[PDB]
């Protein structure tokens, strides 16, 4: 551990915080009310050590939607119950070129961390039962990784995000088309079930939690509880650092080298492997789609505590 | 018209008609039964000249779907009613590279030949009036065209292809992702439009009375009537002679240099400008998609009367 | 003829030359002091019929580079003396999609129209022979097609072109990588060869005399000899069709319908097959790169004189 | 440090090696006579750990070409006298798509690792001086990096690669055309020095001494000096880290999780940081053009010894 003394570390966390809050650029994700709605200044840091140690500022207590940052997050699950080989009969392993084809060379989606790869992943999960339970089973999920902090859902987002989302309903019916799915999947269905994980609703301090659970092989910090397997959490890992934000990935692998995944929210799933976890949330996007203010963050971070992964 | 002697015309049409039956290569289109039953030996070829003269050997009173030969028509209706700016609003006038994006550089489909753009040519065609009603107006269309010779319809292939079109579900959603049709539109009930029109019944008679209406500047030669506009035929005739015969158009166009349009059921819709109008048919496609024996019939018909677009 | 009247008609193309002069727009290529030298004012067109009535308007003598011009005269003469089938073991026969790969799906330049295409048809013409032999065996090609007219030649230029065609050495490299050139190619000494023959000069006069030969399938309407084979004029003009107006060739084969090709001199090759040759002339170039006059015109005497492919 | 044990380490390195060896698939690179000429039973692997320890088994005295492996330490040298910015002006930051264009969006070569990249980086180094001048700069630099030991030269394999590299050439006039090149560079010149680099010979004991070095913060292990800058030693890892296995460098990143760069002679340079250098060779390579033994005993060290970057 880089983290001698906390009280110290934690002083900069509030330094850099505060530094980032000078960055008013970018613009808030309005393609549905339930995101126009927020206001661009809320800007929260949450923090979680592989200790246990927490500490926050800002506002993070204000629920907000996952949206894209549940992708690593079921991800993990699906190698958490299938295993790596399965998983990626049906799911790439890397970044794609940039246009933005829906499939690969091989007719599978490039990875998990775009759109075609997370519908892919979400028919994965618990088949069989039907939606409600799949639901229930990955909150449950989602609860052990946050320690049994807050997690909610958002019904006004789902309903927005379904009667909305006529490129995943694209996306689900040329994968439909390739055969992309298991064996009698309800297509429809499983956009629906998508939907509704991007709705789950979480706040900077218990997502932080979710990325210290990464952040220490699959076990839960604040209860000691071993949640994703080894095997799984390393796979969900690599795929963050080479395809968690967006078009910004690469610029974010060379200068940042962290493992992290945005949102349209404006949250950040930041990850330091054997030291944090954290989650920076911030409404205002770049052109890139990600947290203006938590990419500032993110730089003067790795800057600052030489976190990079080859420092 | 370098048909002086007809009936010398007629006796090397059966010579090529005859010379192309020993082409037993290619594969009946089987992605749905209603096309996996024809018989691969069924081959017909009926030509009608703009003077009215008629000519048939082969299965020319055979049914079969039009499928893809019916795009060329639809939008020749387009243009009829709604004139070549505002339909090229729409869709674009030009070939594409080759895998197969849905949309070109200005989010529109490439042309009128391809699916997307079929499927945004259908959204155009008499707007308002209900699905029915729409159909019946085509349809109406069709018969002034072939001076009210066999069109028909196939309700087994209108439901298969409906149950079995992912792919065009896809491009359905993507285009109504990129806002592609026009304001208002129910692109569920577009679709279902599209799968009607595709499913419409002619014979090698009918259809070559079709082509010789095109070849005539719009008059039916068998009625005299004017059924398309001057504006639409040539549009239509451009279209057809850069991309109506799928992967194949460029070859098609250098080497055949005529306005044809194939069709998975095996026809080939062939216009031979101020001439004649032709429909080659036999169910065994090539790799590209085009009737293997149409082709060679095609080939050989520019070598033996010089009707090559150049000569 | 669509000509009953040359009087008249010529009265015509003096309005549509008039019409056309106030099309101020457009900028002169200016890559090469020899083509920047040019005053944006020039602007001459020149008719030839197939009949040999000649007809001139506007600047119709100043010498200027035929540059991207010759590109279908050399290729008509590699088919005159090779044969369809050999050229095209090296060439493509169809358009590209759009960036700009130097070869197709074969490891074959897409057609002869582009860079890539000319530099290999060069390669082909009278192998064996030194440079300074194919150059004057092209040049009595060229005076045969002119009628012996104006054909000249500009060192200024050629030396410009060489010392300045980064990208074409690129494109001679790529090619003799992939082993697109025949056997034993001075691959260095033909892209000399290709510089050169871009440096050819005629006027609007000369030049109409050569599109007038095009249009007479292979006969120099002024001397009644047999210059191209009737196999190498249809080709050069269906390649015209598809792709002689760069990035433009699509709405201009749907808009104009005739064989044309253009140069970055700002001249446009116009065929009205079994009509007349002529020659467009004005430097300043649109974005596509053609003619900003020459393209205005074209339009006009499409809709004024029904000469498009399909009317 | 994960190896407590050097003894009981390198038992286990011999056991991997002694695995690795049977796989006998692959080809030998055979584009030129100076590779064609290695035997496919070579195999060589050296290890040298951050303490200073080393360790061989196999073939690790038998010199050969550093080729595509010499691509990550120019770079390092570029970034260590020019620092990140200035080296980036020129060069990308990350793995592309897949065909193959030589720039990016922003007419800049992919990445270091990539031919056109390598080609640029090499044309930043030592601005001014001769060639000579410029190759006993890097030669004396990868003297300190290998602390002394074997660095070579081929001046069999320089001659080969120059008379026959018609592709590199190509991406030579291209990106002189697009303005790629520092300001005044005599790019006929750089590909002469790049050939050159591309010769330098190793042995798999001196390379892991290279490695070693990247794998130590730019200390190297068996001298204690300071070679390169943190700030170059980090980019040139994480650059390798996603792009130094070519087509593979996805699946090796996903799989493997190590920074490591590939040679058409069959080596690959390994890093695992803060803890050892390693350099594999064996001339057979697979359709990636990675050495066969090479990869199979990358993911066996990684499987046994918990290697990989996020573990
Ligand atoms: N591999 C793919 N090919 N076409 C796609 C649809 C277009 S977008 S994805
Ligand atoms: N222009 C286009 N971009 N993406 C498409 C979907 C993929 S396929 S079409
Ligand atoms: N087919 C082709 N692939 N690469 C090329 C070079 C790039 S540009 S052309
Ligand atoms: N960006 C690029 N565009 N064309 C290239 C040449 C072809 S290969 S690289």
């Amino acid at each position: 551990s880089m983290i001698p003394d906390f009280m110290s570390f934690t002083s900069h966390i509030d330094e850099l915080y505060e530094s980032a809050k000078k960055q008013s650029g970018g613009k808030v994700a309005d393609y549905i009310p339930q995101l126009a709605k927020f206001s661009p200044d809320l800007w929260g840091v949450s923090v979680c050590t592989v200790d246990g140690q927490r500490h926050s500022t800002g506002d993070t207590k204000v629920p907000f939607c996952l949206q894209s940052c549940v992708k690593p997050l079921k991800y993990a699950i699906a190698v958490n119950d299938l295993g790596t080989e399965y998983v990626h009969r049906y799911v790439g392993k890397e970044p794609s070129g940039l246009n933005k084809l829906f499939l690969n060379e091989d007719d599978k989606p490039h990875n998990p961390m775009v759109n075609a790869g997370a519908i892919v992943v979400t028919s994965l999960i618990k088949q069989g039962v039907n939606n409600a339970e799949k639901f229930d089973y990955v909150m449950q999920f989602l609860n052990k990784m946050a320690g049994n902090e807050y997690v909610g859902f958002s019904n006004a987002t789902f309903q927005s995000e379904r009667e909305s989302g006529d490129r995943n309903f694209a996306i689900g019916y040329y994968l439909k088309e390739k055969k992309c799915f298991p064996e009698g999947t309800d297509m429809v269905g499983i956009l629906d079930f998508y939907f509704q994980l991007c709705s789950i609703e979480v706040t900077c301090e218990s997502a932080s939690v979710m990325a210290a659970t990464l952040a220490n092989g699959g076990f839960c910090p604040i209860t000691g509880e071993r949640v994703l397997s080894p095997e799984a959490v390393r796979n969900t890992l690599s795929l963050m650092h080479s395809c968690g934000m967006y078009d910004f990935s690469g610029q974010f692998a060379f200068h940042v080298g962290l493992p992290a995944k945005s949102g349209v929210a404006g949250g950040i799933l930041l990850v330091v492997p054997n030291v944090m976890g954290m989650m920076c949330w911030s409404p205002p996007l770049d052109k890139m789609g990600n947290s203006v203010k938590g990419i500032h963050f993110c730089h003067d971070l790795v800057s600052l505590c030489n976190f990079h992964n080859y420092d």
